């Protein structure tokens, strides 16, 4: 943790359960007069007498030593991350049970669900420059993580949350949602990996770097431009995805690239292809990616 004191528990008014997991639950709560509890570098846009909505992740009160240790590890990592496009840890309750971590609340859910409910410009719609701005926010969030020497290792639209006015917050749900079980591949009956988003060198040698995050961003950019209508490499089985990673390693031109999304102009698709360069050093840094997406595209 980075908060010096526990967030006062009595200031969280329960509104609604947001989900239940093996280790606990997530509650939507209200906080009255939050100015004295909320860090000054975080925006408060509440009318007089209106409360701030926050998300509270609560660890089961009978959790194991291990699950409790995992929970506190997640708290410490989140306490470091202060950026307009990264989920924010607003407070914690860790001096007594049950353990709690309080995040800002992104009322529109994860980005994959959000884009699925939009059509390209009926129901709710979204246009090409708005999709560029979504991806630019992700790139901006990732550029910040890179400056911390922090490797996300699971960037994908399912791990981005959407607030008001299309604001994007990068997050990490872990691998704890049945909805996305198909996006992970179990290796030798133990760990689970997001192979369709991983660079060939993550698949084959287990090396995770900002450079492989750049690769993942390219797949995530492809998702955004597809409006999340299709799993990346959907035509390939998991074993074919792993074989495709062999083809990248051999670089004989038999490797398979994701196709240009219909809404994607050629110059932008060419930028995506550079995120999948075989050499880590030839992938563009996030600073270059954000510049292109916020301006040149
Ligand atoms: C060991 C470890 C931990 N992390 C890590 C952990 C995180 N954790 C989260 O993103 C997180 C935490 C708590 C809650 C949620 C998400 C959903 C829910 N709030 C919610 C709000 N609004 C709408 N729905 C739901 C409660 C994030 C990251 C980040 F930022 F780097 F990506 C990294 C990496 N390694």
């Amino acid at each position: 943790s980075m908060p010096r004191v526990d967030f006062p528990r009595s200031r969280l008014r329960f509104k609604e359960k947001l989900g239940e997991g093996q280790f606990g639950e997530v509650h939507l709560c209200e906080v009255d007069s939050p100015q004295d509890l909320v860090s000054l570098d975080f925006p408060l846009n509440v009318r007089k007498g209106h409360p701030l909505l926050v998300a509270v992740k609560i660890l089961r009160p009978d959790a194991t030593k291990n699950a409790r240790n995992d929970f506190l590890k997640e708290v410490k990592i989140m306490s470091r991350l202060k950026d307009p496009n990264i989920i924010r840890l607003l407070g914690v309750c860790v001096q007594d049970d049950p353990l709690c971590m309080i995040t800002d609340y992104m009322e529109n859910g994860d980005l994959n669900q959000f884009l699925s409910a939009h059509q390209l410009e009926q129901g709710p719609t979204i246009s090409y420059p708005m999709l560029l701005h979504v991806a630019a926010q992700i790139a901006s969030g990732m550029r910040y993580l890179a400056t911390l020497n922090f490797v996300h290792r699971d960037l994908a639209t399912r791990n981005c949350l959407v607030g008001e006015n299309f604001t994007i917050k990068i997050a990490d749900f872990g691998m704890s949602r049945n909805l996305y079980a198909g996006d992970y591949y179990r290796v030798q009956g133990r760990a689970v990996l997001p192979i369709r988003w991983m660079a060939w060198e993550c698949i084959l040698m287990g090396k995770f770097t900002t450079a492989s995050d750049v690769w993942a961003f390219g797949v995530t950019l492809w998702e955004v431009l597809m409006l999340c209508r299709a799993q990346p490499f959907g035509q390939l089985t998991d074993e074919q995805v792993i074989e495709n990673a062999g083809e990248f390693f051999r670089d004989q031109g038999r490797q398979v690239y994701l196709s240009r999304p219909p809404a994607c102009p050629q110059g932008l698709y060419e930028l995506m292809l550079r995120c999948w360069s075989r050499e880590s050093e030839q992938r563009p840094p996030f600073s270059q990616l954000h510049r292109f997406l916020a301006e040149d595209a």
